[PDB]
């Protein structure tokens, strides 16, 4: 049993925070947004007028929040505040540049801090499966075990601070690109007079096979359970997709890598994120219809 | 069952060796005395010319390297053919071809399939290729005994061209699949993210799919993958480079849009210019070429 403040109580932050509370950890949380803060107090969350004194009696702080500049800026509002070798973790999803400039920010206050996002939305994160890729020391991962456990389906250990933020963007480089090539595939199919189910049995049964086809099937029928059979409603939004995908075109661009089909899976996505932020991101599949 | 096997290569020489294996008399024809040679020490009675070869035969089946040599290969013997001969074509050829080819067969009273095949020599020598059929469902159940014996499995596409269709498809996705995975790997590598970290989280996440967890192409994280073998084949750039033709061929047929099979596509085209002996997942070595 911990004291967390939990700063960012929105649509991740609300449900992640609820299970702590259920796991019984007392939970002080912040946002500014007052519709968010007054839903997380709903469910037990001890809400404070400011990220600093929500941080003041904290052993761990966590946040949960929309880019690195607002994580940079409530680190620097609030590092201060926290008593000297709390535990911050942030499970917001920032570019990797960011989590290493922040990561060395709270260490030179004296704080603990590791990289934890997440991989799994809205749903997972109120049943509690969010899966968690951790940046920072291993020692750090074990103190934090505990808190993380109730809110977690898992908690990999990818590396050195950042690392967390670099595994998350690197497998969503290459699920943006598997969605696009996949939809490719059906459209290219129906061209070809090869039926939706058809192609759906040969690619989940041989070497293409992944997760944005056998759960993600950007045609109705073959999985009724995917986005296509629902309007495209999300799922995992162009929004977001388009986030990482941005994060991602950082690391490139922070790297020199080179990324051709990451790169234009980008390009693809920003384009769609204009007029279909909204959709899932299998709806990509409508940009290949005519 | 008579079989005349025509196309007796480095695919068609052990897949009459089976077909002689479980007690089928094959008949035989290449071009190559070499192969002919080889195919008549495992027992098949090896003749001068095609429509010799097929005289006799009950089923004909064709290994052929274009839709051109099996147009022509279907015009030299068809009418030495007995009626309602099954003749079954597993070579790779084009959508447009395949349909051709067999509206040419049943004209003549044949009975005909698409039956193009994964595996490769290796799984051609152990008998679990892959076909993908196209043509009618009481065509293939005539054919079922035949195919038997040289494969692993057996998929009813769709109608004829499907097979030609559904291989096509999958192997558009695979080739962008091994790009996008070399891209992730190599952007790891510069953020500082181990190979392993990368491995463990993609295998478990949304990414996961065969280019990685069996032909990863950074050595370590999967022994038998072809990146720890010198990139020895596996499934050779060239073989790659030929599918991903056969790809925007049917992409040029249809006017579909298929801008990631495209651009996969370019990137092997250029990349078997020097590598064409390589596994196709060595083309994370020529990234920086892009
Ligand atoms: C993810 C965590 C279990 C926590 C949970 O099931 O909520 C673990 O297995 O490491
Ligand atoms: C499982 C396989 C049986 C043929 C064989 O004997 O290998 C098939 O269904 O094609």
């Amino acid at each position: 049993m911990t004291t967390i403040a939990f700063l960012g109580l929105g649509n991740m932050g609300a449900p992640m925070s609820a299970n702590l509370v259920g796991a019984g950890h007392v939970v002080r949380g912040f946002d500014p947004a007052p519709t968010a803060a007054s839903g997380a107090a709903a469910h037990g969350v001890a809400v404070f007028r400011s990220a600093p004194e929500a941080v003041a009696e904290a052993d761990v702080v966590i946040t949960m929040l929309p880019t690195g500049e607002v994580v940079r800026r409530c680190y620097t509002d609030v590092l201060a505040a926290a008593r000297p070798a709390t535990l911050f973790i942030d499970s917001s999803t920032i570019s990797v540049t960011d989590a290493r400039e922040v990561h060395a920010l709270a260490e030179s206050h004296g704080m603990l801090q590791l990289d934890a996002p997440v991989s799994g939305g809205v749903k997972g994160a109120a049943a509690a499966t969010l899966a968690f890729m951790v940046g920072g020391d291993e020692s750090t991962l074990r103190r934090a075990r505990p808190v993380l456990e109730p809110m977690a389906g898992k908690i990999i250990h990818c590396g050195a601070a950042g690392a967390g933020q670099a595994a998350k963007v690197c497998n969503n480089m290459v699920l943006a690109v598997q969605q696009i090539a996949i939809a490719e595939a059906f459209v290219l199919a129906e061209k070809l007079g090869l039926s939706a189910q058809s192609l759906f049995d040969v690619i989940t049964g041989a070497t293409g096979n992944c997760w944005a086809v056998h759960t993600n099937c950007p045609v109705p029928g073959p999985v009724p359970t995917s986005p296509a059979n629902n309007d495209f409603k999300p799922g995992f939004s162009t929004a977001l997709m388009n986030k990482d995908l941005g994060l991602a075109m950082d690391a490139v661009a922070a790297t020199g890598a080179t990324a051709p089909l990451g790169s234009h899976a980008a390009d693809i996505y920003a384009k769609f994120a204009a007029d279909h932020a909204d959709l899932d991101f299998s709806a990509v599949i409508h940009t290949l219809r005519a």
